[PDB]
């Protein structure tokens, strides 16, 4: 297949200018809809053409792990949301500062993305800000990829910078959550529900086996208004097939969605800055609903594990799994920073972590 970087289109514009029959997009369920409103400008996508250079297959992400594949089969276009196959590669970064950690971490990674996710996660981090030359830095990271090829964003599995001796580590979870060290969460943010809502009509799912929903769908009145969950930037203002009326707004490493929505507030636009309660339109169904969107790093994340009104905590049987996987880590990287001097060199790009070990 041709592999390809999508731009500006919308599904409909796609199905439009490679001549399929667009009820291909109309038929669908409005979840269906909703879920094909999340294909993201510079995503890579897969085509496949016959010798007429007619497109007979596309295979086009919609998040980490979901894709739309469409695919003629006799005289018709089919279309199915299925899911992503991938490989998982894990790195340890080993670092001793020399410039600033954003430069050192793209001089030994060459990754943008990364880097700023490390900013992101420290970034209520006294310590961090006053790290200085020869404070280290490490970060334990995966990369999805699909042919040899990475895609979407890392994710950081575990972090740590040193200051005065002193070490201040981070921790991911299967949640999507960061953990420090008593596992307690790190680099949140306390989301307050955006409407006033009847009822939830349909909460977050991956739809993983054992229905894919990537927001919360709160049922309320035509007209309802609609405040911020956060403070942020405007990004994407308008109308997308399958959201409607649409708001975007990004803060640190989340991007917040609020769509169907009958109309913005007065003077929202592109580039504005909003508050936390903040009005930014009303209630539509362009019954009525607010499908209420929260992204992590690229990835859609439950936005109901984000509203409450402290820092959350693991507890039960998810404590003392998250507890005993952080001291092997801890041990672990104080052997591997053992093991690779920074006298010799400024930084580590280490193939795996717990299995890293020299002969
Ligand atoms: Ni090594
Ligand atoms: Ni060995
Ligand atoms: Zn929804």
């Amino acid at each position: 297949m041709e592999r390809l970087v999508w731009d500006k289109l919308t599904l409909l514009g796609f199905l439009e200018k490679n001549h399929i029959p667009q009820k291909l997009y109309y038929n669908l369920s409005s979840q269906d809809k909703e879920l094909s409103a999340e294909i993201q400008s510079n995503v890579t996508y897969y085509t496949l053409r016959d010798a007429n250079n007619t497109l007979i297959q596309a295979l086009i992400p919609i998040s980490q792990d979901l894709q739309i594949h469409i695919y003629k089969k006799g005289e018709d276009y089919f279309l199915d949301f299925i899911p992503i196959i991938f490989t998982r590669k894990e790195k340890t970064l080993l670092l001793s500062l020399q410039t600033s950690p954003y430069q050192d971490i793209i001089k030994a990674t060459n990754d943008p993305l990364l880097a700023n996710q490390l900013m992101n996660a420290y970034k209520k981090s006294v310590p961090f800000k006053r790290l200085v030359k020869n404070d280290k830095i490490a970060i334990v990271y995966t990369r999805d990829y699909r042919v040899g090829q990475a895609f979407g964003q890392p994710t950081i599995k575990m972090a740590m910078v040193s200051s005065r001796s002193n070490q201040y580590y981070l921790f991911s979870h299967s949640n999507g959550h960061y953990y420090d060290s008593k596992a307690q969460e790190v680099a949140g943010f306390l989301l307050e529900t955006p409407v006033k809502y009847t009822r939830i009509s349909s909460p977050f799912s991956y739809g993983r086996f054992h229905r894919p929903h990537y927001g919360v769908d709160y049922a309320a009145k035509h007209g309802s208004l609609i405040h911020s969950a956060s403070d942020g930037r405007v990004g994407f203002m308008g109308v997308k097939a399958g959201y409607g009326k649409v708001v975007e707004i990004h803060l640190n490493e989340l991007r917040l969605v609020y769509a169907h929505m009958s109309a913005f507030a007065n003077g929202l636009k592109k580039g504005s800055f909003v508050k936390k309660g903040q009005i930014i339109g009303r209630v539509g169904s362009t019954g009525p609903h607010l499908h209420f969107g929260v992204y992590k790093n690229s990835r859609p994340i439950n936005p109901l594990g984000y509203i409450r009104t402290a820092k959350s905590k693991l507890h039960g049987k998810q404590r003392e799994v998250f507890l005993e996987k952080a001291q092997r880590s801890k041990q672990k990287l104080e052997e591997l920073l053992k093991t690779h001097s920074f006298e010799k060199n400024s930084f580590y790009l280490l193939e795996g972590f717990l299995e890293h070990h020299h002969h």
